RNA sequence: ACUGAAACUGUAGUAGAACCAAUCGGGGUCGUCAAUA
């Protein structure tokens, strides 16, 4: 956007494609696999619990003053929980 | 169903102005000393 580039907080799988070509392209036709769907390289997301971190579900809601996942409390799964009495 | 490329946080700017390390002072001159028996 003009003279600034904003950055993602994950690595998209397309950036690893050139590495997939370089390392494995001699063992199979990588381009053919891509076209056929025989290859998936996922996004690289932050490692949590020793595994790929999973994008925070939008069905989670924080108590606006005192809650949310950053505050570690007052997090409601609105797929399963009614909105509390008097708390936005 | 495929990483954009390429681009010097540089350019100009005197840590300086002001402030006496100074003020006063004849290299001079006279009475004892000591405490017992």
């Amino acid at each position: 956007v003009g003279n600034v580039v904003e950055c993602l907080d994950y690595i998209p799988g397309r950036y690893l494609l050139g590495y997939i070509h370089k390392t494995l392209g001699e063992y199979f036709d990588v381009s053919q696999a891509i076209a056929a769907g025989d290859l998936i390289i996922t996004n690289a997301t932050i490692k949590i619990d020793g595994k790929a971190g999973r994008a925070t579900p939008f069905c989670l809601f924080g108590e606006k003053l005192d809650g949310g996942l950053g505050k570690g409390k007052g997090v409601y799964n609105r797929f399963q929980e009614s909105e509390p009495d008097g708390i936005q």
